[PDB]
């Protein structure tokens, strides 16, 4: 049948269909995902007061970030659970377009305005040095925006056209780079200064940003990480991606609003763990 | 097929219906601007005791915006959803008249509710000189609720009727003006007698006012500014329109908030 | 086709049907009512701390009453989107009673538990003199619950039964004139000793109360206020009952809500 | 047609249906329901700092009971509207098993969690005499959990089995004599050395208790009330069971949690 | 049917179905343990200030626990009424998989989030003397995901493959036995040099800890523990597996706070 620019889970739900596994555990995960999200607001309200007023507002901005994340992953879920209905005939899962295609959009529009506060959530933490806070954050603003908006149209192609998908994904990966570039100074010049337990922190949240940031690109081409017809090409690889996105979100999201709200108490004169 | 006085969302889904790209993306860029408003929402409240007590009316006043914007804004969502439907031979999504017809009225009762409340909480931040407060809050209110109303009738017509459709809009755009003119006046007395950082943040609101309230008339023309059979009349013209509204939404509603937050702690006598 | 006691929004959609305006309109003012309750939820909790704590149980009976309308007047709006569906052949939205029959009943029974709460609230901003606060509440919740109950079985029979319609009607007209009377006095006994900044939003207040309140007996007989096959027994009757219960219910509750804040603020030593 | 051990609103609905009033009625009584427990919710957090820190946690469990009630009775209502669809031919709403049966189950397993809560939250505001905190409390919490997960058992079989309806009903019976039991004895030891304000709130506190309480079984026998073939074993009897449990609910939960935190106000000290 | 790697509970709705009372009582018992989650998040956020700062965080990791509990139970209520539909003919409710297959995963995956911070929790409040926090935490956190991942994945096999089903088990059954030898130490380590109050009050934790937890692999278990046609495997054993969880999360979650608060509040200098 026709698709068109679809992702490639709806290739797989209307040849082969889903398992009971795989059209299960995708249900379950994106679910967690919302429910993470949620649960994390609550933490990121109620420890508010655990810092200085100064701090506060990497609290706030956490808490804004887990709003919108709550949402659009909630109706990323939804758009599975509707997009997929069981054959009786089969056993399996099919595509059951009556619930529109499924499209990963929903958690590409959440990093859209996820991004921005993120990266610049650290800078109510951390003080620069050398750097002017005016300049990281325009240039984590406007690499983020494009970094996730070159990926958002690249997806849509992700079987439609291998070209588009890989030009666009290497021009989102050109601005990715870029953003790495500008939080590792942002790192450095925060480690001037403080204990050496907020510079460990710091460190921690370095390597988490690293791998957690890192996942996406690799959530991006699961499909093809085992080259054509290869074993990820299947509903493995599509569990694979709803996986890697997942835990990517969980951990770029709320684990680091998590270090960050521990660094910002070692740097707070009053309060202490 | 007889859609009668709908909105041409409806007549590009009844005729060409949306590709996947179309359809999705219009479905995404909606969404985000329900969640905005939630986040939004969350924001607002959060830093009420950022500024001094007689500047958090403000702050309440955006969260009283968010929440209604939220309310709206999903609905309009859900309509959009349900209104377009994947049909299997072709590839494409076409109107679902089952889920009723696709409009944009769930963005103006929005407007109509907003309006008068982002005019009125700047006049909690600054303080007028030559203007009396009740004048400017009766003018803000009346032209807003006409500029909203008017228009809420004329779109409507934008497609069964392009001349209603462009009346109404006229009759709108002057009311708008009205406003720009007010606003404008509020904007320059409230630089008076403020630190310079503060008179800073006003120039921007005033920039952020212009460009973001100037996009709603450009969304309410977007399917016929390329002309009759321009590139626009087509699902290009409905994304275009959908990606302008949220984008103003989040502008006027939103940022201009986080504005008003900002200038409220420069003129605040405990934070800095 | 047989729909029994059942309002005249039914019949209007079952004949003629809904235009695109009539039918997106009536949506549109239903949704922007549970809206503006849901948002003057919010205001009222956040100006909680505006006025003297003696005040503000004021603030939170307004909340009460924010409450159960968002979820009240939420049902309202979607027993209107599940009850009229498009027909394509003709281009109108027709009566689908598989969404079940549109009722307004959602919005009286909000009246029910509201009214007792808004004429209970002003009672906690402006002191009585002569009058037993026990008396003026023990009136007030009994006329307005008797007002609410005649009137909830009246606009069963707006269409099947006039008689019964206009007689449950009128019942319900006397208990609001006794409650009109009472709240009068209130409002007399209530400027007693305040400042004059104080009497000018009683004075607004008991305006408000008078136009806001007479808006639901006029909605209440839309239909037949233009007489027998009248402009009102319509689509366009449909409209503006909707329109004027919306307007009504949002002056009655969020309006009446922020003034009584504005005189606990006057009335307020700090 | 073949329902089993149903509840007898699906036999009415099987057999005569529902009238328009009948239907429309039921679903804005179970909707009011829900509409007041997240009303009262606001209520119970917004009144927390009215009364001294020591009563404080009767609030919060009369704000606990609030959430669940809330929940419930959301799902029970619409177990109402999925269970009853609209037929065009004769105009009234008969069973639509597509949405399940309807059952009272929703309601019960809320009273399962919120009997222990009501009857605990008592113990935080009165000061006992002869009796212990813990034995009072341990009384409570098992003859609550009995008479509740009797009664669960027994409307069952309403209609299917006359005879184990009658008999679980009983022995549900018997633990609620107890309840009234302890109950009766908690306020007359809480009368014990408090203002004759506090003592005149516990009278219409245990005046409240024992009506509102009552009312469970009244609604438990509806159907029979009448006898066989009785006025009340029709769609007349599903709305006076409905209206009864919503007033019941509203009364044992809500009221009662203003009367006690009324109370609590009169024995602060600030 | 074709049904692969499913739930036992989707079997019994293809071949017998579920009696009115089987369907009504899990749908009721799936409701009430969200219910209770929403309910447990309250209390725990409003007596958040009942301790002393160091021991908040505690009461702060119950409400997060709740907040998903409510979320991810909610989920598994409503694939339970959307699995299974009522046949008319036979009067019995049989799976529906438009509605997909019934399966308990997504309780599992609240398990996944939970149990890490219901270990977690208790190190906010005890002080360890010989054990490190670090390494503690660790071991819990480990042993935690493995025990909940090797269960998820037997689960799907409990019926197309017995084998699978029950090595998964037996290792997360190792996993789980670890748990509960670090979660002693820390039991016995927290009761050294506390005060009386403090040491009863882990002395029952310790039983909840040790019940509640063991609930778990018996509702894992459940369809075969009268062997092979035994009387569990049926509806009687979807009612009791489904019972055991509800009661088990109420158990392990809320009641464990509710514990873990008391122990802070006898721990707590004010
Ligand atoms: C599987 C992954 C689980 C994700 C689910 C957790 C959900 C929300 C965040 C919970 C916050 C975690 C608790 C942090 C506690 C902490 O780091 O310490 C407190 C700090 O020292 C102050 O004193
Ligand atoms: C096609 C391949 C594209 C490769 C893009 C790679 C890097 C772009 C980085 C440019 C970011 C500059 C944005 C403007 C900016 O950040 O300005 C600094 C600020 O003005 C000071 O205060
Ligand atoms: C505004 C940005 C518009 C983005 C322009 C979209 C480019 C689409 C694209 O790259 O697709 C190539 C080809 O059509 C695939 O077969
Ligand atoms: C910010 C920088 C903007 C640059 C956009 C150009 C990238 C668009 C690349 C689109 C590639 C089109 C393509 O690959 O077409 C294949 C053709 O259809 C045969 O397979
Ligand atoms: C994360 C994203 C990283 C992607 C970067 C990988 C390659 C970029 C090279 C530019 C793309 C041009 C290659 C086009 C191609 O490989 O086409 C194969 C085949 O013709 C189609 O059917
Ligand atoms: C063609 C369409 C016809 C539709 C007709 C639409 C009429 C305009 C509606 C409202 C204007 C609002 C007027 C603003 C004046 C408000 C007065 C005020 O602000 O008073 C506050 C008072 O001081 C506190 O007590
Ligand atoms: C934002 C709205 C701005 C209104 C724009 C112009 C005002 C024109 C006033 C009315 C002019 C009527 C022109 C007309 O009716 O044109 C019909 C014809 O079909 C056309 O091609
Ligand atoms: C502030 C008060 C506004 C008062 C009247 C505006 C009425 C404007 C109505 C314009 C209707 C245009 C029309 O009727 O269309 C002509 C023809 O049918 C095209 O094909
Ligand atoms: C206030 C309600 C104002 C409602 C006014 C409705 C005006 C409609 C209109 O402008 O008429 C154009 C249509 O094509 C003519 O048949
Ligand atoms: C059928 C025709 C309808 C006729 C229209 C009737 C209008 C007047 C109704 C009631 C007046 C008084 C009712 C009072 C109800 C008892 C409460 C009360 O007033 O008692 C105060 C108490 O003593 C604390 O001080
Ligand atoms: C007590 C009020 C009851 C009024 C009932 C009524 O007016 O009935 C009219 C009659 O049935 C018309 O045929
Ligand atoms: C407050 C905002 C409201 C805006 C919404 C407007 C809705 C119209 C409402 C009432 C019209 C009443 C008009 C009545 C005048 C005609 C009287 C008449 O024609 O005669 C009566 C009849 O013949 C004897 O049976
Ligand atoms: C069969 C009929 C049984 C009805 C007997 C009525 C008393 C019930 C319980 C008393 C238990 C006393 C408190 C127990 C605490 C544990
Ligand atoms: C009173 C003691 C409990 C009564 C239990 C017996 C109920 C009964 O007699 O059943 C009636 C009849 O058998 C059904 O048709
Ligand atoms: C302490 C709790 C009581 C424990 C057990 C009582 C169980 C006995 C109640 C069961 C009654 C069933 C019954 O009455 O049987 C119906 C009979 O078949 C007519 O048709
Ligand atoms: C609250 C639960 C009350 C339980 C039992 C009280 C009823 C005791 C009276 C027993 C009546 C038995 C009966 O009425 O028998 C029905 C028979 O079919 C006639 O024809
Ligand atoms: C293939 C079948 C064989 C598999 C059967 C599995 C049996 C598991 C038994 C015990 C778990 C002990 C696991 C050890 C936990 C280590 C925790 C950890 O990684 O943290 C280190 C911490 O610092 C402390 O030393
Ligand atoms: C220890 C950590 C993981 C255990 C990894 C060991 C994997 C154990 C798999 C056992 C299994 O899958 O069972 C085979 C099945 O019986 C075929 O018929
Ligand atoms: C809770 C977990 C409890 C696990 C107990 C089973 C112990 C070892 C697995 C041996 C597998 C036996 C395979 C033969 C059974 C069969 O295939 O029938
Ligand atoms: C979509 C077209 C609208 C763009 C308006 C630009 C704003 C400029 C006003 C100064
Ligand atoms: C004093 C104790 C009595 C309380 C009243 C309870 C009455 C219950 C009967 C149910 C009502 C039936 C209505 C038809
Ligand atoms: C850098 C990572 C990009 C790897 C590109 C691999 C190209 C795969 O090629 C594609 O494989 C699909 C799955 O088998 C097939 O369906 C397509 O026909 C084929 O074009
Ligand atoms: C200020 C912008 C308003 C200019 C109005 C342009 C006139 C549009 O003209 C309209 O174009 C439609 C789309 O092609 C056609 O379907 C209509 O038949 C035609 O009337
Ligand atoms: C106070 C206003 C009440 C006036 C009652 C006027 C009588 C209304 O008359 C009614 O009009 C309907 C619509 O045209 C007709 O369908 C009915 O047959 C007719 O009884
Ligand atoms: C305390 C009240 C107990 C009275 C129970 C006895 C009444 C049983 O009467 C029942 O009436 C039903 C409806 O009319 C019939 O369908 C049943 O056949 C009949 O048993
Ligand atoms: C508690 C761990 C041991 C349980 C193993 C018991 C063996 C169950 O055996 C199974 O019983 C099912 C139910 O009757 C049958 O349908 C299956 O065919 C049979 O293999
Ligand atoms: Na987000
Ligand atoms: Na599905
Ligand atoms: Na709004
Ligand atoms: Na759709
Ligand atoms: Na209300
Ligand atoms: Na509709
Ligand atoms: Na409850
Ligand atoms: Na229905
Ligand atoms: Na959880
Ligand atoms: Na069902």
């Amino acid at each position: 049948q026709e698709l068109g620019n679809a992702n490639f889970e709806n290739f797989i739900g209307a040849t082969e269909g889903f398992s009971e596994i795989a059209y299960q555990f995708t249900s379950h995960i994106l679910t967690l995902g919302y429910a993470v999200m949620l649960a994390g607001l609550l933490y990121f309200i109620l420890t508010i007061k655990n810092v200085d007023k100064k701090f506060q507002m990497s609290n706030i901005l956490s808490a804004v970030v887990m709003v919108s994340a709550f949402l659009l992953l909630y109706a990323q879920a939804q758009n599975w659970t509707s997009s997929f209905t069981f054959n009786e005939e089969v056993g399996r899962y099919f595509l059951d377009p009556s619930g529109d295609l499924f499209n990963n959009g929903y958690r590409y529009l959440n990093w859209l305005i996820d991004v921005p506060m993120l990266l610049f959530q650290i800078l109510f933490v951390v003080s620069l040095t050398t750097s002017k806070f005016s300049s990281v954050r325009n240039q984590f603003w406007f690499s983020g925006a494009m970094m996730i908006i070159t990926g958002y149209i690249g997806q849509f192609y992700e079987v439609s056209n291998l070209t588009a998908f890989l030009v666009w994904g290497a021009i989102s990966s050109a601005f990715f780079f870029h953003i790495l570039w500008v939080m590792k100074k942002v790192i450095n010049e925060g480690k001037e200064g403080i204990s050496p337990a907020g510079q460990k922190i710091l460190s921690n949240i370095w390597i988490l940003f690293l791998i957690s940031w890192t996942l996406y690109p690799g959530a991006y081409l699961m499909p093809y990480l085992t080259g054509v017809d290869g074993f990820l090409y299947s509903e493995d690889g599509v569990m694979a991606r709803q996986l890697v996105y997942t835990i990517a979100d969980v951990s770029s999201k709320v684990i680091y609003g998590v270090l960050l709200g521990n660094l910002a108490i070692t740097l707070s004169k009053n309060k202490e763990l």
